């Protein structure tokens, strides 16, 4: 009976959870803690009170930092922001759980943006839709990389995955803001910005290695990722009939090598053989021009 | 310059592109575990006898539960480095850890979208999202504490109480989630059945822990390989500690820390549990006491 009593108290109450415990499972997340400027610039247009902007901001940082914990497991990364990745320190298991834990903490902050039922309903739908999109882009990015060469994505395919994957968070922040704006839509512009952002990340990952084997590590090659330059090189070589080059590119990616000279041979293949690096640079300026060269404010 | 801008223009002005083919690719890890219910759907069907939801609504709740459950297994298996799930090879060993994690997470939000099709009644919908959000936070708290104890062993040796609060959260979360949504949707229903569903969740987990050691002794006893702080183990470790049985307490710990697949060694542990601590007999008596609170609930305190 003393057991059955202690048990009756257990089941007739909320599940117990201390802050000691909160601390123990937040380890992976706190470690990565060791944007915004953008949210501020856009708010000049949305005019959200500071209190509400703060929450939108905490929400995005929670989803973002969490994404990195996961992406680093998925991409098998050893370094983020210059430190060892959380999963290498605390393990893949805790990191997955903590990161997924944070997704829901973020969802939980949404009920603090409003007390109005209809408005709340739209913030949840937005949250849910963009998260579904983020996983869709990420899903494809991982599939192409891991089942290569089952699928050699074209430039258009890569661009759509980028819309979902990177455009996803950009759109979630904006759409939340537009829905809260007490005050055309900026989504298209934010979509373009996300694309510019992802192709630039892809680009610099290799450029900061071709210039200094101590500026970047061209980790993307190690991961075997189908970056923008890589997608350009694989299609270019197939189209120009460069079978050997096409195949050597695949081989190097499939190796998942940390060899600096092998990574540098691939970067130079993109440099002189396929001109993927020039192509990517020029593609980035063109995308930026669409913006800088918009006097009619269509963006 | 000009045709490339035309295409980028079309691209950024449209919703993100997604095909049915892409959906198949992203679902492979999921559809793979589907080849594994009429016992999860059974309890839902019986409980509806008390909640009386319109069938199609009941189907949605149902679909939501298959998604969360199945996706949780995809992740638990990665998290527990399990080679087998219900007989076949786990998805992460076939499709890889990356796709598996992502596909399971993708399903979490798919399940969340289903929730907003259970009703459009603004008030009610908020209670459904709160419930969903609340139980997923709890499930993750339980899961995180179970993983922590296992991966940090022997830093913290949980007590029985501790193991039970962890269970309320972990396993009880999906049970409560289902129940609470059903109850909030109910058109009818007496006292809340959460307490009963909580007790049901505890029985289920401990039963799971017990059977995993007992099906081996009679089941590969994977829980030993994983180094999991199960109910019998939590009992063996505290019992031995309390009896100042130093060398057995340590031998238990050495074996769990071996993360071994050696049947001889897994057996050496099961025997410490039978002959030294009697943890298996003790776990058995515990499940029985828990079930008796149900079989002897003439007052209908927990039962409907
Ligand atoms: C926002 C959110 C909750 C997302 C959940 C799904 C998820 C893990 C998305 C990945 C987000 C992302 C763009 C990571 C970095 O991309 P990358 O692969 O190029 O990695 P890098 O930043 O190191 O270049
Ligand atoms: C419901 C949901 C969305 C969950 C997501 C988070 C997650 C990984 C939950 C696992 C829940 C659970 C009790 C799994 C099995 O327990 P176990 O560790 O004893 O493993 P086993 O049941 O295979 O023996
Ligand atoms: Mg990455
Ligand atoms: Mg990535
Ligand atoms: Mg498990
Ligand atoms: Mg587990």
């Amino acid at each position: 009976n003393k057991m059955e009593a202690k048990i009756d108290e257990l089941i007739n109450n909320d599940p117990v959870w201390s802050s000691q415990n909160e601390s123990l499972i937040s380890k992976p997340y706190n470690h990565i803690l060791l944007r915004l400027n953008l949210i501020v610039q856009i708010n000049r247009v949305m005019n959200l009170p500071k209190d509400q902007l703060a929450i939108v901001s905490q929400i995005v940082e929670l989803l973002h930092n969490s994404s990195l914990l996961i992406d680093d497991i998925e991409d098998n990364a050893p370094l983020r922001r210059g430190q060892t990745t959380s999963h290498l320190i605390f393990g893949v298991p805790s990191t997955i759980n903590t990161a997924n834990y944070m997704y829901f903490r973020a969802m939980q902050l949404v009920s603090q943006l409003t007390t109005k039922e209809p408005l709340y309903h739209n913030l949840i739908t937005i949250f849910n839709e963009e998260l579904i999109n983020l996983h869709r882009g990420q899903g494809l990015d991982i599939y192409w990389r891991d089942f290569l060469p089952e699928i050699i994505p074209t430039q258009e395919m890569y661009l759509n995955m980028v819309m979902n994957k990177t455009g996803g968070l950009f759109r979630l922040t904006l759409r939340l803001m537009e829905a809260l704006s007490p005050s055309h839509s900026l989504v298209p512009f934010i979509n373009l910005l996300g694309i510019i952002y992802q192709i630039r990340d892809d680009y610099l990952n290799l450029k900061d290695f071709q210039m200094s084997s101590e500026k970047g590590f061209a980790e993307d090659i190690t991961e075997g990722k189908l970056s923008f330059p890589i997608v350009h090189a694989l299609n270019f070589t197939k189209t120009k009939g460069q079978t050997e080059q096409h195949n050597e590119i695949l081989r190097i990616l499939l190796l998942r090598t940390s060899d600096k000279d092998i990574k540098l041979k691939l970067i130079q293949i993109l440099e002189f053989d396929t001109n993927s690096l020039a192509y990517t640079k020029n593609f980035i300026n063109q995308l930026v021009n669409m913006i800088k060269n918009d006097n009619e404010n269509k963006y």
